[PDB]
């Protein structure tokens, strides 16, 4: 439906940086047509996609072929699921399936909906819409153990904030982490980050809630990590700790802490941070004014609103 048209010599060179922006569409076959090569892509703004290709490009309504619960509900529920109040896309946290629903649905059709997914999917337990939530289908627990990058993580979905959809960012990072490096996670979570930096010689795994806290001691406990991380409890904003490598998982916020971060990092240090925008300049901005930075990667995470995105960038700081 939706493709980049490019002239097929950039196309591996183009197809990889669609992927790396989790912005190819897998639902169909790229197709060729003389010197173009045609990659479905996910909806994107025109503008944003300039600052990510250096080649020329179209984005063209193309016709092509195709190459789950999501489909029985979309059909039988075109009458809310086009209007809010339900989604096409769920998360899955360890066993733990959880949905997306507005209370302006008589629960008697919206546990059914729940009743119906603990069937089309592999979970041991179902829930809906870190804010409160509902148990409608499987088991009641909310406490489970997610697998990511080959470690493993306790979460309890009702008490810490954790994105399962961001474990590629982890995987990424997992690549980049040196055994020199000293890691200040600002926003640690249950630890999702701080696992997947292993390599480094040093952790530092901050986070003011208290839940994200003692999860991540069970964590640092289940991947043998306890030389290595060391957990602490506070807002990152009072605390004193300094290293090369600082990671900003907090897309909402982010922004609101940059100078902490600049603090924390050393001179020649990265910072790994996360927001949200339509584009990437504000958050450059807002970096190369601050700093004597210097961009070293900049991908799209994924999709937040319409066309408002996660971003994430990589900053190199030169010089505070
Ligand atoms: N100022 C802060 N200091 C430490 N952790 C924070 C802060 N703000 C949010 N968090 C944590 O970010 C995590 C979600 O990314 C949550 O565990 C949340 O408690
Ligand atoms: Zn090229
Ligand atoms: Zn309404
Ligand atoms: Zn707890």
């Amino acid at each position: 439906p939706l493709c980049l048209k490019i002239n097929k010599k950039h196309g591996e060179q183009t197809r990889r940086i669609l992927i790396e922006n989790n912005l190819l569409n897998k639902d169909y076959k790229i197709t060729s047509e003389g010197n173009y090569l045609y990659l479905p892509i996910k909806d994107v703004d025109e503008d944003i996609l300039k600052s990510i290709l250096n080649i020329e490009f179209e984005l063209v309504d193309k016709e092509l072929e195709e190459k789950s619960f999501r489909e029985i509900i979309s059909k039988k529920y075109r009458k809310e699921i086009d209007e809010g109040l339900i989604s096409l896309s769920y998360d899955v946290v360890g066993d733990l399936v959880i949905l997306q629903i507005s209370d302006e649905v008589d629960e008697k059709i919206r546990k059914e909906i729940g009743e119906l997914a603990y069937k089309l999917i592999p979970c041991k337990g179902v829930f809906r819409r870190v804010r409160e939530l509902e148990h409608l289908a499987g088991e009641n627990r909310t406490l489970t153990i997610h697998k990511e990058n080959g470690y493993r993580l306790w979460v309890d979905i009702a008490k810490v904030y954790f994105s399962p959809r961001l474990g590629g960012e982890r995987a990424r990072i997992m690549k980049k982490v040196s055994l020199n490096d000293v890691v200040v996670d600002m926003f640690a979570g249950v630890g999702p980050f701080s696992i997947a930096c292993k390599n480094a010689k040093k952790i530092y795994a901050i986070d003011i809630n208290p839940h994200a806290i003692e999860l991540l001691k069970k964590n640092i406990k289940l991947n043998k990590l306890e030389h290595k991380i060391i957990p602490i409890l506070s807002d990152v904003r009072e605390v004193d700790v300094k290293g090369n490598r600082v990671i900003m998982n907090l897309p909402k916020f982010a922004h609101k802490f940059i100078d902490k971060a600049l603090d924390i990092v050393e001179e020649g240090g990265v910072i790994h941070y996360y927001t949200i925008g339509k584009d990437f300049d504000k958050a450059i901005k807002l970096f190369e004014k601050k700093c004597d930075c210097e961009v070293l990667e900049k991908r799209i995470v994924k999709s937040y609103a319409p066309r408002e995105y996660i971003l994430a960038l990589d900053f190199k700081i030169n010089k505070k």
